[PDB]
């Protein structure tokens, strides 16, 4: 019943080797968070390729990995709508989004991920995280974004509270 939290590697080849290594770090940290709240398998990595997998020190059976497009992963799991965390979104993430079955928490680079998903028939809810209506103090790292969502979704905390706690 719990949603997937997706790290989308669509833009993998546009990153430096250091940025690739930071993504692997964020995957490990995000698994740690979801292993506490849930089981850990709710973390899903799409466009997972061999270079990404070789940045780890063991198999990734504990998380959901998927070599193909995010839209295909969603369709395989009967999901037709996702929340895309995007600081340029018009609407702020809220409790009315927590019935959606998948949240894309990483992958945006600035061919937009949201445009490609919509062209493949996936409804995309673009939602931003703010603090007092501003971005000051709002973390932009994947695992911290995830921590904010989980505090709101699991613990029922307001966004201001969740952002403050995750600073």
């Amino acid at each position: 019943d719990w949603p997937y939290f997706i790290i989308d590697l669509y833009h993998w080849d546009k990153h430096t080797q250091k940025e690739k290594g930071k993504i692997a770090l964020q995957v490990n940290q995000s698994y740690g968070l979801l292993r506490d709240y849930f089981t850990g398998s709710e973390l899903a990595v799409t466009w997972a390729n061999e270079e990404f997998r070789e940045m780890f020190h063991g198999p990734l059976d504990r998380i959901t990995t998927y070599g193909g497009p995010t839209s295909e992963f969603l369709k395989e799991n009967g999901i037709n709508e996702v929340v895309l965390l995007d600081p340029w979104a018009e609407e702020v993430l809220s409790e009315k989004d927590f019935d959606v079955k998948a949240f894309i928490i990483g992958g945006i680079v600035d061919p937009k991920i949201g445009e490609e998903l919509e062209s493949a028939g996936i409804k995309v809810r673009r939602r931003k995280i703010v603090l007092r209506g501003d971005v000051v103090g709002v973390p932009d790292r994947i695992n911290r974004i995830l921590g904010i969502i989980l505090k709101m979704m699991v613990e029922g905390k307001s966004m201001d509270e969740a952002v403050y706690e995750m600073q």
